DNA sequence: TTATGTAATACGTCTGTAACTTGTTCTTATGTCTGTTATGTAGTTAATATAATTGAAGGATTTTAAGA
């Protein structure tokens, strides 16, 4: 399985119309919930719980 | 020649078998009634107590309605 903590991950640019490589980080813990934040096209940081 | 008397032979026939049928008589299987016990239903309890719940997770593409 994926070892507890956080991965920082990216969608290499393939998602949006230009490339953009939007970037993500997760946190998941052996219990509990599972935090996320993202950036958007519009270089913006945002938050995902669950 | 012809009466006579035996003998073959064909037909009734008296009786022994058997089929058709009923009486009735006894036995048994079944349907029903009744009494008793277990099952199924229902109502009530009065320190006080006052916004769940449990997960679950590397998806990858299309098409089609709502929102602006």
């Amino acid at each position: 399985h994926r070892s507890p903590g956080v991965f920082f991950d990216s969608d290499k640019g393939k998602t949006h119309s230009s490339g953009k490589v939007l970037y993500n980080a997760r946190i998941i813990p052996y219990r509990g919930s599972w935090l996320d934040f993202e950036f958007d096209p519009k270089d913006n940081l945002y938050v995902r719980i669950d």
